[PDB]
């Protein structure tokens, strides 16, 4: 249960102390490809990036931090199952590629492949899952959703463009340089891999500026999901922890007085079962009617649990 390459990649991004905690908390899958010269493989880099991003979720999802503090305290483990993020599929997106392209251009050269297509018509989104080709069951998946403004009001679609139309592109030239070297060789030096992770982490964040309170509210009247995107951008919506039994765990967490949701979502097949803590509220800035900065408390992100039956493990996100 030690992984020197992953530990080094983590340490360069998180520092020793935070890395120590993270390595004792989050399982590293066994069997990741290694390089004979001690370089960092794409699998190692992908796993380390995921762990850095997970640590970033914990920093802003206090209910998750509570849960995982107990895990560390009692010697258990987190199995990082997947992070889910949202994107806006709309041409007025500033410098940011539209919808999921903002992230597939990153995940694909890291070694991910499309693993599932999940229409979410009720909420005007399309979801897609990405699994890592080198360890599809062990490395966390990415669930990337795209929001679709087309069917909404005129006012709403104008609001979308004002919010997103100034977005930055966080994927720098150096980031792209290292990404495509990695895709070519399957490895980078450990230093270059650590550097790549550092450059990729800021992509999983809000790329647009502070939105107008009025536009936030216009969005919120028609779509909770697009309102959330307006405040959080491409930051992880949730992280998910793969556990033996979500039913037992939910009951335990509720008995401790923690805010579990009541619904356990079960796929049609019965093999994939999900439940979560409610999202922790976060304080965010908005532009007021006279151009002033005002603040509001809005829903942030959440920590989720999943159980996946084995046939190999069912990696789907099927509807039910």
């Amino acid at each position: 249960g030690m992984h020197p390459n992953i530990a080094t990649l983590l340490s360069a991004n998180l520092g020793e102390s935070r890395t120590r905690h993270l390595l004792s908390l989050v399982s590293v899958p066994d069997g990741l490809p290694s390089d004979a010269e001690g370089r960092a493989t794409r699998a190692e880099i992908a796993q380390a990036l995921n762990m850095v991003l997970f640590a970033g979720i914990l920093d802003r999802v206090p209910t998750g931090r509570a849960y995982t503090d107990d895990v560390a305290a009692t010697g258990g483990k987190v199995v990082f199952d997947h992070g889910a993020l949202r994107t806006v599929k709309w041409r007025d997106n500033g410098a940011l590629p539209e919808g999921e392209a903002a992230f597939t251009r990153i995940l694909r050269p890291l070694g991910y492949r499309l693993n599932g297509n999940y229409p979410l018509d009720r909420i005007s989104m399309t979801g897609r899952s990405y699994a890592h080709a080198d360890a599809p069951e062990g490395i966390a998946q990415f669930f990337v959703s795209e929001f679709h403004p087309e069917r909404f009001s005129d006012a709403f679609r104008e609001a979308v463009g004002r919010v997103t139309g100034n977005s930055a592109d966080p994927l720098t030239p150096r980031a792209q340089t290292l990404l495509w070297q990695l895709d070519r060789d399957g490895v980078l030096t450990v230093a270059d891999g650590a550097e790549l992770i550092g450059l990729l982490v800021p992509c999983f964040e809000r790329q647009h500026g502070v939105p107008r309170l009025a536009d936030y509210e216009t969005l919120l009247r028609e779509s909770a999901e697009m309102a959330w995107i307006a405040t959080e951008g491409n930051a992880f919506n949730h992280a998910t922890d793969r556990v033996d039994d979500v039913f037992g765990l939910s009951e335990q967490q509720k008995a401790l007085g923690r805010p579990m949701k009541d619904k356990v979502e079960v796929s049609g097949s019965g093999r994939v079962k999900q439940t979560a803590f409610r999202a922790d509220t976060v304080r965010r800035q908005f532009i007021g009617a006279q151009g002033e900065t005002v603040e509001r408390d809005v829903p942030g992100s959440f920590y989720e649990f999943i159980t996946r039956d084995r046939f190999r493990v069912d990696l789907g996100f099927d509807a039910g």
